[PDB]
């Protein structure tokens, strides 16, 4: 009960009533209860985490034996494991702790249980004083979280221009995959970050498939961002074939998770003219194994006057927006058969309730048959509904 009144002053920051209470023992045991936990924190990672650099000026002044320990830490909500106090200061933008821990020999490079070092935490929630501190003070830019997730992925994932940016200038290395072949590209075209994104391509960052086998531009279709669509169709580094598959399956974007049937439409129009703008090689349609009773047994339009009758028939729309992801998405992404649970849903709440228990045997038997080198997350079976690389 004299510890928790040690940790409780350092928290808060209250330096009157440690300072008075730290005079009654001698230099041997108040190094030794400044160094310990209090529900998995020391009482110098709750200073600097909180901001309070006197008395973190102070706790190092005294004993600065416990500046490389990580702990428990809050941020938004929750609370990680194992981050030292330099960690700490930088995600929650203190940039005079920051200072003063490195000043008194804080190691740049330790990290949390995940990796994740205080250049990543500075660059997560946008604190670019800081970042340019971290780098000027020696840190590696390339050091990624366990994932494989680097400080400029995550720049470009919040959108922050300028720290991007700086750490482009400073050499970052725009081609870096994460373990699942993750780029910054793809970072930029699913937070619909073009401005980041056309300055990836200052650098002749290389446009690449993921372990999920998309490109940039496919996953700006996936995570229907139209404004990445509009410009990656218009590149010269992206074929008329992938052209057209990333607004076909943008319209089924349009459909399903925008649920907006015009604009889907209009997009699979924009495709299927360039499937025939040219009579000496047209790009007909692939044709599938099978017809599937969950979908109704239906067919892709193969013309555009099939497209003309599309409008009126919404049911129709349904059931080629999952054709269409079924295709070019395949069954082991994890939107296919998540996007067919929806529609099955959507039938359900219509009354539809064989139409809707077709579609569910169909999304668990793809689920099954799928089963075993990338994850297969729990996190959107039935019981749970009712990314981790980029955590801080």
């Amino acid at each position: 009960d004299l510890k928790t009144a040690v940790f409780n002053a350092a928290r808060d920051g209250k330096l009157r009533l440690l300072t008075k209470l730290l005079a009654s023992k001698s230099k041997e045991e108040v190094s030794s209860l400044i160094s310990e936990k209090t529900n998995g924190a020391t009482p110098l990672l709750m200073a600097a985490r909180y901001g309070h650099l006197d008395m973190v000026e102070f706790l190092l002044e005294q004993c600065s034996a416990s500046i490389e320990v990580g702990g428990s830490v809050n941020f938004d909500g929750e609370t990680i494991e194992g981050a030292p106090p330099l960690w700490a200061a930088s995600a929650a933008g203190h940039l005079k702790v920051v200072q003063s821990l490195l000043n008194h020999g804080a190691s740049v490079n330790n990290t949390t249980l995940t990796n994740s070092t205080p250049l990543r935490a500075a660059c997560f929630d946008g604190h670019l004083e800081i970042v340019k501190y971290l780098v000027e003070h020696k840190a590696d830019l390339e050091v990624s979280n366990r994932h494989g997730h680097t400080c400029l992925m995550i720049s470009c994932y919040k959108g922050h221009k300028e720290i991007a940016q700086y750490l482009l200038e400073k050499g970052a290395d725009v081609n870096r995959k994460s373990v699942k072949g993750n780029t910054a590209l793809h970072d930029c075209a699913e937070s619909g970050s073009l401005d980041i994104m056309k300055m990836l391509l200052m650098y002749c960052a290389k446009m690449e498939k993921d372990g999920y086998g998309m490109t940039p531009l496919l996953s700006a279709s996936v995570t229907g961002h139209t404004n990445i669509v509009d410009f990656l169709t218009h590149h010269a580094q992206t074929s008329k074939t992938e052209r057209i598959n990333a607004l076909e399956l943008l319209g089924a974007t349009f459909v399903d998770k925008k649920r907006d049937l015009l604009g889907a439409l209009k997009y699979w129009k924009k495709a299927m003219n360039m499937r025939y703008s040219d009579r000496t090689n047209i790009i007909s349609k692939p044709v599938p194994q099978t017809l599937i009773m969950a979908y109704d047994y239906a067919k892709e339009v193969n013309s555009a006057e099939e497209l003309e009758g599309l409008i009126a028939d919404p049911d129709e729309m349904r059931m080629q927006a999952l054709l269409i992801r079924e295709r070019i998405l395949g069954p082991s992404h994890p939107d296919t058969s998540y996007y067919i649970r929806y529609r099955g849903a959507v039938y359900a709440d219509s009354g539809n309730f064989k139409r809707c228990i077709n579609l569910w045997k169909y999304a668990l038997d793809m689920q099954q048959s799928n089963l075993d080198p990338m994850t297969a997350s729990s996190l959107l079976s039935f019981a749970e509904l009712f990314t981790q690389g980029r955590a801080r």
